[PDB]
RNA sequence: AAAUUGAAGAGUUUGAUCAUGGCUCAGAUUGAACGCUGGCGGCAGGCCUAACACAUGCAAGUCGAACGGUAACAGGAAGCAG
């Protein structure tokens, strides 16, 4: 029922004639635990305005995850520039055993048990990206099905 | 019947950013040592260095059913003296 989890909160600054001026960067994500999740990036010169921004972000433009009983699909590799991203469907009781803005991404999502790991960069927005787009790309044995032209009986 | 149920990151370069890239940390372990402290038990372990030098005691004897035998001991026998 839409739930939401802020990663991470970072300070930025900009240089100005006068000197420096702050803001705030909020990297938060939210899901319905059935397969949709979504995550957004806020600005603003506090963090709680930051936070409302990337709330209405990532309410808006999420995305359907084919999810197979409350885990992966099957094991997907995601990339996104420097994070490279690996995660395994593992059996009812495992636990998330994800880094941190992977575990968050992965239990808003609604997955309930998975192994990943987050190789090369772990910048959170990144790594969030990786995460989502591997997710996203996981198809099911229904759209195998679909897209080979048979059964899904005869693959299996 | 069961005996692979298995994979987490963080700090640190920059006014800020992403990347590269090192250093550091979170875990487990030990024939450990040192500091502070210290009640009991069970089960293990205990010269990692000088294969350095070694006082002293012990760590390989046994068989008389292989053999001459009696140093003893323990006993009887024969000779005896009270
Ligand atoms: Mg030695």
């Amino acid at each position: 029922e839409l739930q939401e989890k802020l990663i991470a909160v970072n300070r930025v600054s900009k240089t100005v004639k006068g000197g420096r001026i702050f803001s705030f960067t909020a990297l938060t994500v939210v899901g319905d635990g059935n397969g949709r999740v979504g995550f957004g990036y806020g600005k603003a010169r506090e963090v709680p305005a930051a936070i409302q921004k990337a709330m209405e972000k990532a309410r808006r433009n999420m995305i359907n995850v084919a999810l197979n009983n409350g885990t992966l699909q099957h094991p997907v590799k995601g990339v996104h520039t420097g994070s490279r991203v690996f995660m395994q469907p593992a059996s009812e009781g495992t636990g998330i055993i994800a880094g941190g803005a992977m575990r968050a991404v992965l239990e808003v999502a609604g997955v309930h048990n998975v192994l990943a790991k987050a190789y090369g960069s772990t910048n959170p927005i990144n790594v969030v990206r990786a995460t989502i787009d591997g997710l996203e790309n996981m198809n099911s044995p229904a759209m195998v099905a679909a897209k080979r032209g048979k059964s899904v009986e005869e693959i299996l």
